């Protein structure tokens, strides 16, 4: 009856724009089908991550929020011009197996550009419902209303992505794993962060566990960030020649 949706997606990808329309940093609430829907618009980010470099403090928040803020399902609004490029927050949404579904949007744009996606196996690489929509067409997020309550109510169907880190990298996750099986996101999501660095998950941790953490860093013999940046776009850079075609 009462449902918390978070809104999560790159700058300029139609956050605002699907905001809107379905509602009449911003917040706001309508209502389909007896259930109410609470709907939040936050900040667009490119990764999951804030701290010293990413200065902005709407970044941070955005991030804190995508760690921490109550959800039923997180709204993963991808610009599907520029699909590569967004996917990569989408990869780590889902490594957080938060309840998420993805929405290409400007698909009006994408047609008249001569691109067909295919949005099934998409979805079978991200293992999470794919929605395509064109969120300045009012009909179409009319629609997209049904299909989300209709997920909400049936539940959300999830198969985790087969993203894999190598050897060394996963044995440093499963060693970080153990402190973080309590909390709301998959401990081997936020056993990622840590290793990447994360403010946001780092300073949460007990000084001890703190400590613990980069002593893994220093364990690592090739760059954290280079890994896992190859790993990621590997695997972007192969589904979309998978799924893109003309
Ligand atoms: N062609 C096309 N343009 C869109 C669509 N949705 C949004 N836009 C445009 O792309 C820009 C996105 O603005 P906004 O919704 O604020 O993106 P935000 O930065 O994520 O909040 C706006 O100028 C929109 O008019 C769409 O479905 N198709
Ligand atoms: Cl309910
Ligand atoms: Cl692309």
């Amino acid at each position: 009856m009462k449902y918390q949706v978070l809104t999560v997606g790159n700058p300029n990808s139609g956050k605002t724009t699907l905001f809107n329309g379905l509602t009449g940093k911003k917040t706001g609430s309508f209502v389909h089908a007896g259930d109410e829907f609470s709907l939040t618009d936050l900040p667009g980010i490119y990764a999951l991550d804030s701290g010293n470099d990413s200065n902005s403090i709407d970044e941070s928040i955005a991030s804190r929020a995508v760690l921490t803020h109550p959800a039923d399902v997180i709204i993963n609004v991808v610009d599907a011009t520029c699909l590569e490029r967004s996917l990569y927050m989408t990869l780590q949404l889902r490594e957080l197996r938060r309840p998420m579904i993805v929405v290409l949007n400007k698909m009006d744009a994408l047609k008249r550009e001569r691109v067909h996606l295919d949005l099934k196996q998409l979805e079978a690489f991200l293992g999470c419902p794919v929605l395509a929509l064109s969120a300045t067409n009012k009909e179409q997020v009319r629609r997209f209303k049904e299909k989300l309550h209709k997920l909400l109510v049936q539940g959300i169907a999830l198969k985790q992505i087969e993203l894999h880190y190598g050897a060394e990298f996963e044995s440093l996750i499963h060693e970080l794993e153990p402190m973080f099986a309590e909390q709301a996101v998959s401990a081997r999501a936020l056993a990622i962060r840590a290793l990447e660095n994360d403010r946001l998950v780092i300073n949460g941790l007990k000084e001890a566990e703190r400590q613990n953490v980069e002593q893994r860093q220093h364990e690592c013999q090739v760059d954290i960030d280079l890994l896992v940046a190859n790993v990621r776009y590997t695997y972007l850079h192969e589904l979309c020649t998978h799924v893109r075609r003309t």
